[PDB]
């Protein structure tokens, strides 16, 4: 129902390193003269985080933290306010503030975004944590009138409202797509799913598989795409159930392709569309174990009926476009074969 | 499913300068026959039928245009039976004579395209207009005659052109152009949809509602929208049409006042399945002899049981920058739309869709 883009001169690639500690980050400069941060790029939030050298705890100082003071563009944003953002494997607190951001050859002024003070309620001690880059929607944002992506777009009129994603942890050439897709990270056709709530990336889902056995849905469920999270997700309701048709198991580098080989496929459904994801696929080898790469996850307002699709378990496999709508428009997510490497 | 939109060669999307003219006529540029002699169509996706004004009609409304003379043609041939066409729409009557001749458009030649010659023009709107012909734009079952639309024959013969059209409209700035075999990112911003044809007879696809600020118009029934550039006015059925200008009335406007009498009036919002298209008081309102207008007027589609809608060149077409591009079998044909981009001024680079 819409036109990706993919003209070569329209469409600018984001590098996303895949590091040890399971985070895609790739480069944003920050203040003036520029200060270069490795953010995450995160579709379920959509609040720009920058670490800062105002929080000198243990995970903070060893990162290369962002110094405000010696930026000249910097401004702190209603002083004498604190935003704390708590997950499920931490939490964030900071000041509020305007900063210029580049985003490859693209610039953004008077962008809101926080400066993380504290990490503090945790995952941070085991990450190297310096920002989050936020995609989702603009309802999304914590604090600030603008989201980071709507800003961009509005200040750089010659990008179509699209980005994407190609994920390839095995060679480390994961990009980011900024404007559009590009024929070099997908094959066959792109499909079309159009954003229920203009949230999360939430699309309408009609059921999940696996093998024989249908997860899903009996109620209305819908779908969150997540590059926050590696893990595909569940509800705590549906997740007992799952694990139980998907066991672990023990492999090895040269067992791994035997022990799988009775495996269900899981298949999940977007009306008369069926995604098939296999054993080699959802599985992940952790410690001589085979372990369905899927965590328990409660979306508070979708009342325990969204399903999350990470970056692992699925983008891996399939290219993900995101394709902003404007009033009246809708937004959709498109999914397409992601071309393997090696 | 989707469409993607590639670049390509500069030469395999043509662009068509299209002048709009004091009669409220957006004209190109043909070369009909050899030696080449010059008329100036309407193109138009409300029909498919290609006519040329010719030496055949003496008439008074025909003499005040450069007519075609196909006797000075060496390529043109009637056939040996001739055939006949008589076409009456809302605003004339067309009589003519069928033909085929060698055309040029955009530097691309196509030749043994059947067409009318026209040698009648009375009911008139004629005398209101210096007309010297309309291409046919719309699918081939709306032909009149002839085995080939002349841009089915056109693609046929000029394997470097893909089955797509657009078309910018800017008269203010007299940029408007017609695209053929793709489209050009310097006339649109944002993202395009598509809107699947439901019958490929014009470039008609499903309308789900109208709305002139809080009031629904439309639709009890299912009805359709059809994109066409032979009307500058957007149209309505006999049944809507009596309560919009009862809603949307006239207003005395000037070049400067136009600004604030319109200030008030409503939005129209066209519904597309997920699509919503508005349209602002400022851009379905034009200036009439001191009048502010709703470029708007009745239609009645016979085959749509008059629950067909139209959208012209001036009252939509100037602000939605719009794609047609035709599919073949079980891939249906699709109209694009996309917000117009008003400080576009050139065709930079081209593309088509997939
Ligand atoms: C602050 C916004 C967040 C976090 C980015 C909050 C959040 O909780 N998530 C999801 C999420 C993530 C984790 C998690 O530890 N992720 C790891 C992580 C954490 C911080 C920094 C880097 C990294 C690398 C990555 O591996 C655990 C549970 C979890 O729950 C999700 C599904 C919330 O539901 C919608 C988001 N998408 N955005
Ligand atoms: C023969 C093909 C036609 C005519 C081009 C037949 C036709 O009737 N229409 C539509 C249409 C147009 C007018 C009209 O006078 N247009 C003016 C005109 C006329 C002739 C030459 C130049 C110009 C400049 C333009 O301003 C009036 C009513 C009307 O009704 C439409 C909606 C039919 O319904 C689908 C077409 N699309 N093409
Ligand atoms: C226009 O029509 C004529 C006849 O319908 C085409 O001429 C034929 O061309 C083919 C191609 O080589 C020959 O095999 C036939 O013998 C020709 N028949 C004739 C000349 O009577 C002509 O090609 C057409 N023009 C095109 C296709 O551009
Ligand atoms: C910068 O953004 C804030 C956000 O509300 C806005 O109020 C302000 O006007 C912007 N700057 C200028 C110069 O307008």
């Amino acid at each position: 129902h819409a036109v990706v883009e993919q003209t070569e001169e329209n469409v600018f690639l984001i590098p996303l390193k895949h590091l040890r500690d399971s985070q895609f980050v790739g480069t944003l400069l920050v203040g003036v003269p520029p200060q270069e941060i490795h953010p995450i790029f995160d579709t379920g939030s959509t609040n720009l985080w920058v670490v800062t050298t105002d929080c000198e705890e243990e995970s903070c100082k060893k990162v290369k933290r962002y110094n405000p003071y010696k930026s000249k563009t910097f401004r702190r944003s209603f002083i004498g306010k604190n935003l704390h953002i708590v997950f499920g494997s931490g939490s964030i607190s900071g000041s509020i503030g305007k900063e210029t951001f580049v985003l490859g050859d693209h610039t953004v002024r008077n962008q809101t975004f926080g400066l993380v003070e504290s990490e503090s309620n945790n995952i941070f001690d085991y990450i190297d944590f310096e920002g989050i880059v936020g995609l989702g929607f603009p309802e999304m944002l914590s604090a600030g009138k603008v989201s980071f992506f709507d800003n961009l777009l509005s200040q750089n009129k010659n990008l179509s409202p699209q980005f994407s994603f190609y994920i390839s942890p095995e060679d480390n050439t994961s990009t980011f797509l900024v404007g559009g897709v590009s024929k070099s990270f997908y094959e066959g056709s792109i499909y079309m799913l159009p954003v229920v709530k203009e949230y999360y990336w939430e699309v309408e889902l009609d059921g999940i598989y696996v093998g024989e056995k249908k997860i899903c849905c009996e109620e209305k469920s819908y779908a969150i795409f997540d590059t926050g999270t590696s893990y595909n997700t569940m509800p705590s309701a549906q997740m007992k159930g799952f694990f139980d048709v998907v066991p672990s198991a023990p492999c090895t580098e040269e067992n791994y392709q035997e022990v799988l080989k009775n495996y269900p496929v899981i298949k999940y459904l977007f009306g008369d569309l069926v995604i098939e994801l296999l054993p080699e696929e959802y599985m992940i080898l952790n410690e001589e174990s085979c372990i369905p790469a899927y965590m328990q996850i409660d979306v508070p307002s979708e009342k325990n009926h969204a399903y999350l699709l990470g970056s692992i378990a699925f983008m891996r496999h399939y290219y993900t476009v995101f394709v902003r709508g404007a009033g009246g428009q809708p937004s959709m997510v498109g999914v397409a074969k992601a071309r393997a490497a090696a």
